[PDB]
């Protein structure tokens, strides 16, 4: 149908009928009489899986050919979504499968609706993961993700009376068609025992074993024919476990456990030895898994030259004590020289500074989970602390906020500070966090060596955040400047010279209109709730979290509404306020900040005198897929961390690139989005880091704004009196008390000049040919946040690897 | 290579070749430089079970179509083996596939040894469902097996310094090609709860749920192009399932715990909660999809027409009740209605009459977990007991020994009692054994409705117990007689016109030898272990239990031992005497005989004197492709239960088609065995029933036969003293004191006449072709032990249906 989805060749077309019709038959056992939408999904999943297959196999024959140097980045989070489009974007099958599915009499939108979204992750973090990916498959790199297979992602979303409540999220229930299980490499992981001193180095025994059995998924590059592997690791007990007899075969479970479930913690550390066993479990299993593959290619000094380990936040960090124990435990090298090797192959990733989210495990914990590893986290202190020592020579207090190991109420080791000592490259995720790092929470680190703290600001990749959620756009911009800004999103500055193009400008507009009408009726269909098209997209979706304020976007809300109940027959621009996310379960502020949104929406969405001039819909369940369907529809994307809490943001980069105006502070990348776009063409308000701590030196105190603003006292005065909760008048007494004694985040700070913002939007939206003009010089200069870019940097100044845009023949 | 494996022609096998690359690289993801045997094996299942879907899918389309009378084999166990060569041997694709395999460069063998046994049994009555279930595709009978799919089946035994040791067996680890997930059917089970009564009827609610997932095997019948489906329960918990959200989410092991494991019990009932689950689970699950594809085919009374349900021994009994349940509470038919109709569907077929392996449930177990099945069952009982006293009035105890409910220590339910009531049939697995019911355990029931009563001697199939693991006697077979007896054993009475042609018994002899010699070279493979392939091959392979007495065996070994150390320059028939069979974990005295058969071997296999005259091995993990392997090279089949013990056994059947001679007590088949074969062909020795009833009423007294047998005394002393256990003298303190003070099985009894049999089989293994004659007889006659004259006889006189030989189109 349109160009960026390839071509629908005659042969190619019929090819994929007949093999469609061959797994309906032969893999699924079906029949066009009993085969159900879903059958018809896999005999699609399995014939587009089978274009995969010869490029994987000669990918990896590939690099064990010409020996390239491996990147292994470590997460344990992939927070992937659905495979089945993006595999046929970057096999450019899309339109081929289209018209095939076609002429059998099938619609593959809704063949796609029925793939479970693979969501091995919480949000930003898990979901810059799976951009990587997709990225470094497309630079050509020798790269795999290492992660952990769970059997429960993150949770599906129901929202009960209003509030939050979590279901299991069996995504695996009908089976996976993309992984590729590999019982053959399984390996053995070790937990608890002992640690022996002999006469030539120390034994870790007693241990109990886990085996790790990895799962292999292809990550397919941009039309390259280059196939890179995710492999994800699955706990599995042995066979001789716990070996009544009926009991030690059902206790199987507690060592399987390792990988049944994803912690649900969004910038939340939760010590839970669970938790840590998963954590060892991946670098345990992975570091055995890179080993293994080095030898098959005695000579560790070329180790870093052959392999780059990149630890997505510290999660991972226990690589760097693992890495040791083998080098010097197993390998039999001499620690100066294990270091030097370590270091060199390890860099490590920071991705916050809110304190709640750093890594502190209690010492007892490691202790009897992996003395081995205590042991050396020791050594490496201690040996660490006297190059400090000699650096700064009497400075007994930075030795004390420098160790790794922290003394206290309970001793805790500080993962991050292992980390930067362990790594010869240590970055931030945007401009200025990487600052912030080194000024405020890695300061120390910094003057102590700082040749090891980097930028790499975070991209987006624009196969699965436009050419895959935005078809219309991706469209209407290659008819005017070619295919190529896809693998080369700066490209998109051509669009610039096209700012005053009348034909452009009504295109750019149409296909957001249709867009937002496409999102009207999906909102009905599997939700039933009528919304007015016409009226401004304004959303904010992003995990629910107190720093990144949906409590202020509440605020505005309920000032409009308190603004029309005032005038009612005075004109104002339509909105939809859409807010979606979820909140980890134990984070009772966050559940009670979802039921408030309900709420509001309960009262605003059912008075007749605001009419359809005012909506507020919460988007139950946001996860990939449906952002892949409600950015491409949003006109204004909410922004507004308090400045110096978002490290980065990503979905920030998918409303800029999918045509959306921007409303949001000077935090994470939105100062560089402002930077490349013109801050005249973004939405800026409220305080800078710096008037953050100027408020903090002299004290913040919310009482001052609610008695200066009336509009303020208002809205508090109708949550606390009820007016939201009828019959639970004192409902929302927690956020009330929060917001006016223990706001650690200044919501009433920004309100003022957040309102005032919102007024200058309103004014824009007004004039739709300023507004999608303002649209176009966004798109336009939102090159810079492509991951292509991100990871390209990464390679050359990380890494040590050139990236390429070489075809493999396919 | 051979006539009986099909052809080999050259578009087949080019078609096999092609399929065969096509699966190892698109369906495995390999290519000839990486592949190992295990790639091959799946990428050659892969291949074979496509020839199988296409007629597996015409099967089912073709019963919808025709609609007949739909039989359901209930069981909790299916003990299926291996599926690639049974599936190559019922298609005629075997030597196709050897020979596409050989040009490959691949030895077929090599990867046939590659697959893991379905061990989803614990013996006679698991596989017996297998057999069964080949029996009835090979029929044409529109039959379905229902199970549980065990995620962990019967465990693999080794044996460590002589004792045994259980390891799981975690059978479905590399996969399992065969099955086909059908989460598309998945029904909900309820358990616990409560019942409550309303105006019309009541209610069986706030119950907890469990999922119950089928997975379909395709079962094919030899060469008729049907292919029946076996349906194998898995046990999953709903999503919204205890819905700390971490613990919730883990504590789903507790749900799905149900399908974890097979109970390894043989002949002996444990009544514990979770098998109780296991047993329901079943019953619920199966009996809505049999009336749900009864719907889709509200007129009940036709139900009896269309349905036919076994139960594999009381297993499955709850069927009853919970049909009853659907029925009444339900479907809302009147009692005596569902009564009627319940009655017609169901047939109960006994197993055992030992004591120990009755189920009796607590009723305190029933109340609890299945509070609605008790109040019916308690229904039933008093409708049931009403009739009694109406047939036989004033005869309380009559009344007492019939209840369902059995009072005392703890109120039970009889298991057996509610199978007789509910179900049209009840039969035995042999003559005797149907008669020891209607004389003992069910003579009560027997006078009240003698009609109900039968007979259906048990059998197996001749496909995977000749044709598949002994070839060699097949071909030879099929060259003087055809190949019609592989659907039609009655055809083998052919041979005994050849019983005298020199030609058919040399090659008889030949077929032997060289399994002997195939067997032998395998013990050193797999097990490293010398023995001499020109002595007797004495074999006595089954699971490890008291009233088989493998004990008396073991005095046997002993006398022959003591006797050549005696005279140790006399000759003897050099003898190669192998035990082989499980213990269940919990059965001490069980595990102490194999620790003793080990105990012997160590001292006879090490013993100068008595050279390569006498070897005793005890064959480790005896399971399904085990006994494919040591029964075609067996010589003598040693069936020595205390007469009236075993209901049937099969294991006897399978050695008699095999080529060996059967040296036995007239229990079970040998009965029948003997019978069809001629008692001077058999080698029978021992009590009949008879005499152990004679020796019960007059009182066992071991210490008898101890004082007038100075050889047996003799082994006794040797055993007492330490002998055989140096280092631990006592070890076998319990064996003898059981021996000598409570051996319900009198194995002391039988040992003279046993001892005097055995010197009757020595002196003809002496005469080599009268050896051979007398098997020629064996072989001959066992036509009527195919399990192909059981299900027949099943169809017509229980079932109501008739057998049909008649092809599909393929
Ligand atoms: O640490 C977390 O839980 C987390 O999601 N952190 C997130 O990582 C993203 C990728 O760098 C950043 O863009 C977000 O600003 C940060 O909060
Ligand atoms: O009940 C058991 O555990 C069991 O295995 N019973 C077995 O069933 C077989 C099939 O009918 C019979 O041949 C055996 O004699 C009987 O012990
Ligand atoms: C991109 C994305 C995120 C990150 O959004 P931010 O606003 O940067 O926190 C979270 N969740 C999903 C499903 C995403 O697609
Ligand atoms: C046939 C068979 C049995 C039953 O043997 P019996 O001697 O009748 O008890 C038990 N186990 C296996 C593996 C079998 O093949």
């Amino acid at each position: 149908q349109i160009s960026v989805r390839g071509l629908a060749g005659v042969e190619n077309v019929t090819e994929l009928k007949k093999n469609f019709n061959r797994h309906l038959h032969f893999t699924l056992v079906k029949d066009r009489n009993v085969a159900t939408p879903r059958d018809y999904y896999f005999a699609l999943a399995h014939t587009v899986r089978d274009h995969l297959v010869g490029r994987w196999i000669r990918t990896q024959q590939h690099y064990y050919e010409k020996d390239p140097k491996r990147i292994y980045y470590l997460s344990l989070e992939f927070y992937m979504g659905r495979t089945l489009q993006n595999t046929m974007v970057n096999l450019a099958l899309e339109n081929a499968c289209d018209e095939a599915t076609y002429q059998l009499g099938l619609d593959m939108e809704e063949l796609e609706e029925i793939e479970e979204d693979a969501g091995l992750g919480n949000g930003g973090l898990g979901r810059l993961a799976a951009c990587f990916l997709d990225s470094m498959a497309t630079l050509g790199l020798a790269a795999y993700g290492y992660g952990i297979r769970y059997e429960f992602g993150i949770f599906n979303q129901k929202i009960c009376g209003g509030w939050q409540m979590e279901e299991a999220d069996d995504w695996l229930r009908y089976g996976n068609p993309w992984e590729k299980a590999r019982p053959e490499f399984t390996l053995p992981v070790h937990f608890y025992g002992r640690v022996e001193h002999t006469s030539q180095g120390a034994k870790w025994v007693d241990t109990q074993v886990v085996l790790a059995m990895p799962y292999d998924t292809p990550v397919p590059g941009y039309r390259n024919n280059v196939v890179n592997t995710m492999r994800l690791w699955s706990a599995k007990a042995p066979n001789d476990f716990n070996l009544g007899y009926i009991q030690a075969v059902l206790d199987r479970n507690l060592a399987e456990n390792i990988s049944r479930v994803l912690y649900p913690n969004d910038n939340f550390f939760e010590g839970k030895e669970l938790r840590l066993k998963q954590e060892y479990f991946v670098v345990a299993a992975t570091l055995q898994d890179i080993i293994r593959r080095f030898k098959s290619s005695t000579n560790f000094d070329a180790f870093p030259d052959k392999v780059a380990i990149q630890l997505n936040d510290t999660h991972p960090s226990l690589a760097i004590p693992e890495l040791m124990r083998v080098l010097v435990d197993l390998e039999r090298l001499d620690w100066d020289k294990a270091w030097e090797v370590t270091v060199k192959t390890c860099a490590y990733t920071n991705h916050t500074v809110l304190p709640e989210a750093l890594e502190r495990w209690p010492v007892h914990l490691l202790e009897t989970l992996l003395p081995r590893h205590l042991q050396i986290i020791y050594e490496i202190n201690q040996r660490f602390l006297n190059r400090v020592a000699a650096a700064f020579p009497g400075d007994v207090d930075r030795l004390r906020r420098m160790s790794l190991v922290e003394e206290g109420a309970v001793k805790r080791i500080n993962m991050a500070h292992l980390c930067i000592a362990g790594s010869h490259a240590v970055n931030g995720v945007a401009r200025i966090h990487s600052e912030i790092l080194k000024k405020t929470i890695f300061k120390d680190f910094y003057e102590l060596e700082p040749h090891k703290f980097q930028n790499k600001t975070n991209g987006i990749t624009p196969r699965r955040w436009l050419v895959l959620c935005n078809p219309g756009l991706a469209e209407i911009i290659a008819e005017r400047i070619g295919e190529e800004y896809i693998s080369d999103l700066d490209q998109l500055r051509k669009l610039l010279s096209y700012v005053d193009d009348e034909a452009f400008i009504r295109d750019v507009a149409k296909v957001k209109q249709e867009n937002k009408l496409k999102f009207a009726a999906y909102l009905e269909r599997e939700y039933k709730v009528h919304i007015n098209p016409n009226s401004l997209f304004d959303v904010q979706v992003k995990r629910i979290h107190e720093y990144k304020r949906q409590l202020l976007n509440c605020l505005h809300v309920i000032t409009l509404y308190n603004r029309i109940k005032k005038e009612p027959n005075k004109f104002v621009v339509p909105r939809t306020v859409m807010i979606g996310g979820k909140a980890a379960p134990g984070y009772h502020m966050a559940k009670m900040i979802i039921k408030l949104i309900t709420a509001i929406g309960d009262v605003v969405n059912h008075d007749p005198v605001v009419g359809d001039r005012l909506r507020v819909i919460f988007l139950e369940n946001y996860r990939v897929s449906l952002a892949e369907k409600v950015i491409p529809a949003a006109d204004l994307s909410e922004q507004i961390s308090t400045a110096g809490t978002e490290a980065s943001g990503t979905g920030n980069m998918k409303f800029m690139l999918n045509g959306a105006l921007t409303i949001g502070t000077m935090d994470g990348a939105n100062v560089e989005m402002a930077e490349e776009a013109g801050e005249e063409n973004f939405f800026i308000f409220g305080m800078r880091v710096e008037d953050v701590d100027r408020l903090d030196q002299r004290g913040y105190n919310a009482q001052e704004y609610y008695d200066r603003i009336p509009e303020l006292r208002q809205i508090i005065e109708q949550l606390s009196s009820g007016f939201f909760s009828p019959k639970q008048p004192d409902l929302f007494k927690d956020i009330v008390n929060m917001l006016m004694h223990h706001d650690r985040f200044k919501v009433f700070a920004d309100y003022e000049e957040y309102v005032k913002c919102q007024e200058r939007v309103s004014a824009l939206y007004k004039n739709p040919r300023e507004w999608t003009r303002m649209v176009i010089r966004n798109i336009a200069t939102s090159g810079k946040f492509s991951s292509d870019r991100t990871i390209a940097q990464y390679a050359r100044e990380i890494w040590g690897v050139e990236p390429s845009r070489q075809r493999l023949p396919a």
